[PDB]
């Protein structure tokens, strides 16, 4: 019955641009009745960093310290940091995950990438026996609203910056669909400080306007064909 | 003549397989006569996360936080955090910069991620105008020294993950090249995890070989064919 959906918003200002996009994401989806929670990383100050703290207790070797099968073993074991952990309950419960962001380097933001280089272990997000179409988060939606500086025109497949398609995917192929999510349509605001006025509230429109049938979507093919083919 | 080289190494344990090629880099750029030092972010403990606590004098706009814009006017002002300014100051002198890391979903530790975002700010790395090939650190080469889980054949065109140029785009391009950077072909240590002992042996010998004759390469052409093709 109903759905949940978790925001991981990585934004310092809440009168942003981004922070317009994720008060009208919890607008409109309260209004539809759905479970909403939010992850304000910066209000949360989430540790970015990767380090033997984030398991608690003793390490499997602490000899030759691994993140990848301490936190594995600290999964299992259930002993992993109490900030990793509150995040996969938010993760586990819900239906669709969005993230809202400005483009960092044709990437998320590093407080972003910290939650999921730390959230997303192997246990939990994945594990050798089953990754992307056999991820363990599979029947989970996944979103992308990003905002950047440059025009949409330096985003084309012959602009400087190339096709926006391109840094996509890292993150929609290479990690969301990685651990089964199943990938719906970015959410690209294209240089929303350049826009004026009536042009970023044309932008914040779409977003809600959109947000009214993303349960009705149709999950994007997330391939090699459809980032960087034709 | 000499030349300065800044390996940016982001690893936690000394004795992985980046700590060592690190110390491999280390040996043979310095057995050269080569200017060489480290930035060993987990051991400095890098603030990866971009907060108004970079700046210190007063922000050009109080009311509404914007990170690029105050970075941009605080690094003109000189009024950055010292961390921040102490990493330009090993960037600026370089001749050769290398980042050694292991493949984080498809990019750089958040670590690693944090540094591009506070320390290559605009003003030092790049101008709007004066990015790409126009980029404010131009005259310098910058390298990509990748280990990974997966394996070379996980990462081909017909492979699980795609060609593992894919995921360098918009490290190459979108960072490196964006701001000026000449970038050298990219130095990838498949699964060493896998790998058996011999082929580890391989693998870093084949990167103190390579570095032998480093400044006689060429960059390789930062561009969407060679990354993607088509
Ligand atoms: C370290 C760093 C790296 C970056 N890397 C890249 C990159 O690789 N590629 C790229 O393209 N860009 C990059 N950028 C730029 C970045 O993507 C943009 O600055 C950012 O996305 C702008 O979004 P914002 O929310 O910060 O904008 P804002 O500063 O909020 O500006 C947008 C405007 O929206 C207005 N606004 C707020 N709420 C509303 C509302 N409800 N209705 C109408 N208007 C409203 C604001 O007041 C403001 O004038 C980078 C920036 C930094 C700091
Ligand atoms: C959060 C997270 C996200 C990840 N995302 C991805 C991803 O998207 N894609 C991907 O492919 N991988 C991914 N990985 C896996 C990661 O890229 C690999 O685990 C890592 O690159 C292995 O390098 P290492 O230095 O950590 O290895 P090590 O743990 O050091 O293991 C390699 C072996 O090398 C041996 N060794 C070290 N030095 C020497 C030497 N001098 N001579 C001989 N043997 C030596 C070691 O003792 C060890 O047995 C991820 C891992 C984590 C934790
Ligand atoms: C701060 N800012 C403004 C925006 O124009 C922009 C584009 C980039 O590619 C970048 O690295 C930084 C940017
Ligand atoms: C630690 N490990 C094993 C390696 O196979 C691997 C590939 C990934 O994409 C990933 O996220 C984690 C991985
Ligand atoms: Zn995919
Ligand atoms: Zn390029």
């Amino acid at each position: 019955a109903g759905k949940k959906v978790l925001i991981v918003y990585a934004h310092q200002e809440p009168k942003s641009f981004n922070g317009s996009l994720k008060n009208v994401a919890v607008d409109e989806l309260s209004r539809q009745g759905c479970t909403v929670t939010v992850s304000d990383l910066y209000a949360m100050n989430f540790e970015p960093r990767a380090t033997d703290k984030d398991i608690t207790g003793t390490l499997s070797n602490p000899e030759v310290f691994n993140y990848g099968v301490e936190t594995h073993e600290a999964y299992k074991q259930r002993s992993l940091a109490s900030d990793i952990t509150d995040e996969q309950k938010k993760v586990r419960e819900a239906d669709l995950v969005i993230f809202q962001f400005p483009l960092y380097w044709f990437s998320v933001p590093a407080i972003l990438k910290g939650w999921m280089d730390r959230v997303l272990c192997q246990g939990f997000a994945f594990d050798i026996p089953g990754f992307y179409d056999s991820g363990l988060l599979q029947g989970k939606l996944a979103l992308l609203s990003v905002t950047t500086g440059g025009t949409a025109e330096m985003y084309t497949k012959t602009g400087v910056n190339g096709d926006s398609r391109y840094f996509l995917w890292p993150l929609q192929h290479g990690t969301l669909h990685f651990c089964g999510f199943k990938v719906l349509a970015p959410q690209i605001s294209f240089a929303p400080e350049i826009a004026s006025e009536e042009e970023r509230k044309g932008m914040v429109a779409a977003w809600s306007q959109r947000l009214q049938t993303i349960w009705k979507e149709e999950p994007i093919p997330c391939t090699a064909h459809w980032h960087f083919g034709q």
